[PDB]
C-alpha cells in the first residue's frame, strides 16, 4: 500500500476477481465476462 491508501468505494458493485467498481450489477458482470475463466483446480 503504497504512501498515500487512496482507495474510496464510490460505487457498490465491486469486482470479486480484480476489485473494481460499478453503479449497477449489469455493468460489473459486463466486466466479469472476460474474468469469467477456470483458473486454480482443485475447487470445491
Ligand atoms: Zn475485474
Amino acid at each position: 500500500g503504497s504512501s498515500g491508501s487512496s482507495g474510496t468505494r464510490e460505487k457498490p458493485y465491486e469486482c470479486s476477481e480484480c476489485g473494481k467498481a460499478f453503479i449497477r450489477n449489469s455493468q460489473l458482470i459486463v466486466h466479469q465476462r472476460t474474468h469469467s475463466g477456470e483458473s486454480g483446480p482443485s475447487s470445491g
